[PDB]
């Protein structure tokens, strides 16, 4: 008497498919920042951000799925075939993501109320959440760089806040 | 007057990437033997070799490349799209792939030393010691359902494994 | 049955002979970095950078030398004739002698190899890695010269690195 | 796809023979060092060295056969038919012995890079190294008796070292 | 007017051999309990058995003969050229050689008071404890092949045996 | 209204770069007692006092130029190019330098008046008492030789000294 529904099954593997694959292009990402911008505190922020991405983000899901017998899907596909030209537009591009995933997740949490799926909507609250944190978290870096035009000032600035 | 090798630049490309879409189809399989097969401890068994393979596996050579002048590629496609029929299958799987594993990782020592790149034949001895050790840990699984037919029985001897 | 190696005997005098003599050189490097530059971090991390040379660097071959029967030979000549003009072009050349340091340090584990000299092979790996490290901690200060016009905020920022 | 070299598997079959009668040879030495030759702290560092090979000398190679699937070979004969004369020529013996093994352990990695088995090259750097320490430890002791005609001291100077 | 026994003497040169070769076999056999088997603990608990052959066991007598005047001969020669055919078997071995070892021990007790050699009595006295001790916990092992079919229930109920 | 003194300046580089030598003769010496001569103490006692030379002895003048005004130096030759026979006339040699240092600083803190210069009277106090101490302690080991004929006493009392 408590059927799955398809619809948030779906919409949730393709949650778990954008946070592997924004991970992974957020490790490739945190490399770029340290290695070709000097950036090597920048580059610590958005490793931790993969790992986020990588960790908990996809875990949950997966762990939700074993409690209410909705199925895994493991599809990924990414390619880093471009970087941005500076630390800033680096940023710029991590928080445009980040906004972008704060709109999957309310599409996620709409859905659930039409589906009376009052699980998946409790399941989803915390990813509403996180939505607006790891995106503010990712503000506080980008308003670095156009707060200051000295890099090692901007890095000594992150570095209070991956601490 | 120190070029890096362009040969080892694409081997330990290709090993990332290898590190990488061996992880996720672990996640995967992590969750399958949890789920389906009703073994959450050859589940953890399986999502902590998950998390190596994503973890310092990757980290590893990213981190290399930074010190050497290296390229990083991040090119990844992986699809779980079907999954072994029992528990059994399912490590014995696991450990056909780290077997692979030490091909590759010799198949670099071989290259690094053609290549005179001592700094990269040193970086690949952790690789190549690490291949027989995650080999001979999911062996130590594999041995459990030649040794029991009972899943609790295994499932028990699996806890203090990856305790 | 297990006689020493000339080629490596020499090779080793001349890797000795190397490490006094920079860090003789980087001694006078430090003193300047403080005195004329006004860099007493700058000149602490040179400094430290001249006690590995002098200290570890130059006894393990002694320390070597007295297990296997090679002989030591102390024959040192080192002038600092011209300083580089400010401390960017200061560290430059520092960078510029480690990155040398590495190709040395690459003849001699090629050479042991040839040798079927394993004892010589597994004692230089040891410089094969500090090759690297040594290098990418130099570059590491050579960054903060591209990354701020400051020489109070690189001072600041150095201040965490010989720490 | 990672076939066990059986070259590499006599070669260390042949070394697990020579770490055991290497072994009961010194626990006879330890014993003659002790009550012939009145010096029992010569006959209890003869003694640590016994055990050494007859432990961790052994025992390393059984555990790596375990991981790669070589065979273990039990094939033992040693008598023990004649004693150096005194203190110094016994020390000399054992001396003469370990100095081989290095000649032994060098042949081995040697034929491991022949075979590009660099598991087993990795797994000798081990003996490599220890083949070194254990011919210093013991030229430390013969070198007493050409430091000193006096039993006594030379006894008193040995027990700071198996101490 | 306390001179030593040659019966003794040569009964426990003869004893000082059997644990040698006795520890030999053993360490084969725990090798094989592990490896072939897929009993590691028991593995454990005949290696154990091997240290203690190869270790007290000879050492005793080696300490007895230096403060009795009696002569030690080391003289040792065995080969391991079958192994039984599963773990019970094996751990069947093992139990039929601790047995024979009662009955060498008795016969030197019996020799011993024949000769009226008191010290070599009381020496003895705690070879006759051991022998029983040793077949004891030989048998506490066998014991669980006739109490259960499972492999893994029998490990771990070794494991606390050995521990 | 303080200018430098050259003379001082010259006298002070010049000491500099005598210290710097004899710490590089007295490494070679240390690894000579040690290795050739089998008396490591002797070689860790004056190991010991090569880093004297080449640490405090030199960096206290490199220090008190960048104070002062005054110009550093490094202009290094030193080749060892024979050794004493035998650890006396080694110690000796070591003892005939250490007088001869007393005999420069005096000629500095002699001129340092001459030149009205009390900061470089003041500063070159602490080497006026460490040229009698190092000479005392060298002194101290002279004696040793002259009082026993027995390596390995006289290294047994060395080993009370850079303890
Ligand atoms: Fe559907
Ligand atoms: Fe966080
Ligand atoms: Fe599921
Ligand atoms: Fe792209
Ligand atoms: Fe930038
Ligand atoms: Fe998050
Ligand atoms: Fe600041
Ligand atoms: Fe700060
Ligand atoms: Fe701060
Ligand atoms: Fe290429
Ligand atoms: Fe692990
Ligand atoms: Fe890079
Ligand atoms: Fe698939
Ligand atoms: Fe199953
Ligand atoms: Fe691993
Ligand atoms: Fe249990
Ligand atoms: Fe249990
Ligand atoms: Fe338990
Ligand atoms: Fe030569
Ligand atoms: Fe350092
Ligand atoms: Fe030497
Ligand atoms: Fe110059
Ligand atoms: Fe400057
Ligand atoms: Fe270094
Ligand atoms: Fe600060
Ligand atoms: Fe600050
Ligand atoms: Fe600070
Ligand atoms: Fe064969
Ligand atoms: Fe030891
Ligand atoms: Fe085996
Ligand atoms: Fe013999
Ligand atoms: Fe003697
Ligand atoms: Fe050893
Ligand atoms: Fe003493
Ligand atoms: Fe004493
Ligand atoms: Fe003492
Ligand atoms: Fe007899
Ligand atoms: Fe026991
Ligand atoms: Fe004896
Ligand atoms: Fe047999
Ligand atoms: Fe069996
Ligand atoms: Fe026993
Ligand atoms: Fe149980
Ligand atoms: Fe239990
Ligand atoms: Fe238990
Ligand atoms: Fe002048
Ligand atoms: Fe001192
Ligand atoms: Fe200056
Ligand atoms: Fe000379
Ligand atoms: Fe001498
Ligand atoms: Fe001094
Ligand atoms: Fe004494
Ligand atoms: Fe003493
Ligand atoms: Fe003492
Ligand atoms: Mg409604
Ligand atoms: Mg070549
Ligand atoms: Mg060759
Ligand atoms: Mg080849
Ligand atoms: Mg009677
Ligand atoms: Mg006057």
């Amino acid at each position: 008497i408590m059927q799955k529904s398809n619809k948030i099954n779906d919409a949730l593997n393709q949650h778990y498919k954008l946070n592997v694959e924004l991970g992974l292009v957020y490790a490739h990402y945190a490399h770029v920042a340290d290695d070709e911008f000097d950036m090597p505190y920048l580059g610590k922020f958005i490793q931790h951000l993969s790992e986020d991405k990588l960790g908990v983000h996809k875990e949950y899901i997966s762990d939700y799925f074993k409690r209410n017998g909705m199925k895994l899907k493991t599809d990924v596909s990414v390619a880093v075939k471009s970087i941005p030209s500076d630390a800033k537009a680096l940023i710029q591009e991590v928080y445009a993501r980040e906004n972008e995933v704060r709109d999957h997740v309310k599409a996620i949490a709409k859905l659930a109320l039409a589906e009376d799926d009052y699980e998946s909507f409790y399941f989803i609250q915390w990813y509403v959440r996180d939505g607006l944190k790891d995106l503010t978290e990712v503000d506080d870096v980008v308003k670095l760089f156009n707060s200051s035009n000295d890099k090692l000032i901007i890095e000594e600035t992150i570095k209070e806040m991956v601490e």
